[PDB]
């Protein structure tokens, strides 16, 4: 189970919605931002929980798995244009000390977080960095989204 993060345009959008086996091929076109088996990991770093077991009405799990959730064998998300600027804002909001201090390779190796194997817990610090750089990655995304008038479509199987 890979995650990545695509651009998608107005006509394709509405195109898949007219129409999530074999998404990697009506996907296939379009531009990504890649994470691997990172993406728990984000989703735990941003809400102290796994992607398979979210808060109820937490805007920050839906920072990673997107607005609506379209598909839920994998997830498919969705984050339209009009949309992206407060998702935008919600992250680059974060208080970094206050995301670390919150951050746990205890709890995380407990929650069983997707791959679901244990971490030294030395580990702490740098697990927490990767993250970082995951979410700067995913905002950097949004951002050109954003300005170039696309919608976004998280894609996890």
């Amino acid at each position: 189970m890979i995650g990545y993060f695509a651009e998608i345009d107005s006509e394709k959008i509405n195109q898949l919605l007219e129409s999530m086996d074999n998404i990697h091929d009506t996907l296939s076109g379009l531009r990504r931002l890649d994470i691997d088996k990172r993406w728990d990991f984000l989703h735990f770093g941003l809400t102290g929980t796994s992607a398979f077991d979210p808060a109820k009405n937490d805007p920050l799990s839906r920072a990673v798995l997107g607005e609506h959730s379209l598909e839920d064998d994998g997830f498919l998300g969705l984050t339209w244009n009009q949309e992206l600027a407060a998702t935008i804002d919600r992250l680059e909001s974060l208080d970094r000390n206050e995301l670390r201090k919150q951050f746990s390779i205890k709890r995380l190796n407990e929650m069983e977080i997707y791959p679901g194997v244990t971490f030294s817990e030395e580990l702490e610090g740098q697990l927490f960095a990767s993250i970082m750089l995951d979410m700067e990655k995913l905002i950097s995304a949004y951002r050109r989204m954003l300005r170039q008038g696309n919608h976004a479509l998280t894609v996890i199987v």
